[PDB]
């Protein structure tokens, strides 16, 4: 169920001999108290950090500032569960004693194959700055950089209105976005919205990734989309995001 070996992430604890992945408890610089997380360890001795996992639609991400704060889903020695791990907790391990992180989006398609984007210098800011989300530079990976936005063809500023480097986080009942109107109650999610999205894995789970805009009575592409991937109407099956020390890539 949970394992021994402590650390303050994945990676130390894959450093101090742990070969399985799996529940444990991990304690960061600045937290008081140490929690549960499930660890990706693989023959190489990389230990990865998993904070979202999507994969079924068991759970219903249109949840509250305190929930994404602190975490909700349900989090599994198989890893087969889906889950948020809070947005304080990620900024903990993201932010303690300055150590580079780098962040990997693996997404599955509906056709069984996987894609992935890197990000190098990965961060989520404390709550008195709404957890912004800042990175230096797209690492790679074939799933392409959605984070960098995406011209979609609807307004000439829309690469601008897409981008998400720098976006504070929003949920329906704590507005921040770049929107007059309100992307996470319009959604149903929470994310770092801008004047919406180009990349949102928090969206609604549809089942055979194909949708349009006759799905919904508003007709918002409200799934969960990478815009350099797919169609903006195609919703993946599966996503992961998960952390690992930089020098480790
Ligand atoms: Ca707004």
């Amino acid at each position: 169920q949970i394992h021994d070996i402590t650390g303050k992430d994945c990676q130390d604890i894959a450093n101090k001999g742990a070969k399985q992945s799996g529940l444990y408890f991990i304690k960061p610089l600045k937290a008081n108290q140490q929690f549960l997380v499930y660890c990706e360890i693989d023959g190489s001795g990389n230990g990865w950090t998993v904070f979202q996992k999507r994969l079924d639609g068991s759970v219903d991400f249109k949840k509250n500032w305190i929930q994404y704060k602190e975490g909700f889903g349900h989090l599994s020695p198989t890893g087969t569960t889906e889950f948020w791990l809070g947005n304080e907790k990620i900024h903990l391990i993201s932010t303690q004693s300055a150590i580079p992180y780098a962040l990997r989006v693996e997404l599955e398609d509906w056709n069984g194959r996987t894609s992935t984007a890197d990000y190098a210098m990965f961060k989520v800011g404390p709550e008195a700055d709404k957890y912004r989300l800042t990175y230096a530079y797209f690492a790679g990976g074939d799933a392409g950089d959605a984070f960098d936005g995406f011209d979609f063809g609807d307004d000439p500023s829309d690469k601008f209105f897409t981008s998400h480097n720098g976006m504070q986080f929003s949920t329906w009942d704590n507005d921040n976005d770049k929107f007059e109107g309100n992307c996470a109650e319009q959604d149903g999610s929470g994310w770092w919205m801008n004047k919406c999205h180009a990349g949102h894995l928090n969206g609604v789970y549809y089942q055979g990734g194909t949708y349009s805009k006759a799905s919904t009575p508003n007709g918002y592409d409200n799934g969960i989309i990478w815009a350099t991937w797919k169609t903006r109407w195609y919703s993946m099956k599966k996503t992961t995001m998960k952390i690992i020390p930089f020098n480790r890539l």
